């Protein structure tokens, strides 16, 4: 069955991973983005303790892609104009999910050398606290944030390690750096693939 109800946030494509615009073009970029992703859901789905995986989004293409892989898509309602839209996606999905889940954990979008067995160990660390979260590779953001029985009260955006630290969130410290190892930029890109990237993005990074 499953305990763990998994939400994964994600941004128009078009407005995705501006710092890969050197290395990559437009279409390029939105595939690779895009793929990211589908590689990072895929490992996400082989891990046993979770009962869902929840995608919100106001991007088509990745509405359909989540879909495609046998995830829930929620249509994103935040507006134009919000001054915190990352954190509000997240929210809007964390109230939605919890008519069905007690526990809820919100993963990165960006995560292509994900292992299956990086999440699950994440997942049974952090069911030894309330709220616990996943720095990224380079220490100062978050990878993933972890709610047993309570509120998520997500702070994701800039220095969110820091303001998940002040939050009262507990610092799991787990190597995993396919967990960790997020790709906004290009030397991120070249850090993930020496973990070894999924075959979507693989693919998508040859054209
Ligand atoms: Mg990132
Ligand atoms: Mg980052």
């Amino acid at each position: 069955d499953g305990d763990i109800g998994l939400i994964i946030a994600v941004k128009r494509l078009a407005a995705a991973k501006t710092r890969l615009a050197p290395v990559f073009s437009a279409q390029t970029r939105e595939n690779v983005v895009l793929a990211m992703l589908v590689d990072t859901l895929t490992a996400a789905a082989g891990v046993g303790s979770l009962r869902s995986i929840t995608v919100i989004t106001p991007d088509e293409a990745a509405a359909a892609a989540a879909a495609g892989l046998g995830a829930d898509v929620l249509a994103d309602p935040t507006p134009e104009d919000d001054p915190d839209p990352l954190n509000t996606a997240i929210t809007a999905a964390e109230r939605v999910v919890a008519e069905g889940a007690s526990n809820i954990v919100v993963l990165q979008g960006d995560l292509p050398a994900l292992q299956t067995q990086e999440l699950a160990e994440a997942i049974s660390a952090a069911r030894h606290h309330r709220r616990s979260f996943v720095a990224d590779r380079l220490g100062t953001g978050t990878a993933v944030l972890c709610a047993f029985g309570t509120a998520l009260h997500p702070r994701f955006g800039p220095d969110s390690s820091a303001r998940h630290r002040r939050s009262g969130a507990v610092e799991l410290t787990g190597a995993w750096p396919g967990l960790r190892c997020d790709v906004d930029t290009p030397a991120d890109l070249t850090a993930a693939r020496q973990l070894g990237v999924g075959p979507a993005t693989a693919r998508a990074v040859a054209h």
